[PDB]
RNA sequence: UGAUGGGGUUAGCGCAAGCGAAGCUCUUGAUCGAAGCCCCGGUAAACGGCGGCCGUAACUAUAACGGUCCUAAGGUAGCGA
């Protein structure tokens, strides 16, 4: 199925549009322990 | 205003050229001499003037931004085929 891009209408490149579309954002993900690990509830209880 | 210097003329000294004092003259004109101009600042509802180039962002585009040259200063608000 298809996919509503952000930049409306995209003229030359047809892949290096999509790059910055948030489609292709960073994904950067989350540390435990690490410098961001604070927990407050766990995924259980 | 006329210093100072130069020239003409001639009483005279030299039988020669030549020099030549006073006086009268022709000329040069140092000195003294103001505003103005140059110079110093001001004033634009005084006459007037009020920029180029080159890049630069999340496809493209455009450039908020940056570089550099020049000017007395680079046109602001408002409007604008």
């Amino acid at each position: 199925s298809r996919y509503q891009h952000t930049k409306g209408q995209i003229k030359d490149n047809a892949i290096e549009a999509l790059l910055h579309d948030p489609l292709f954002r960073q994904r950067v993900e989350k540390n435990k322990k690490g410098k961001g690990s604070y927990m407050r509830k766990g995924k259980h209880g």
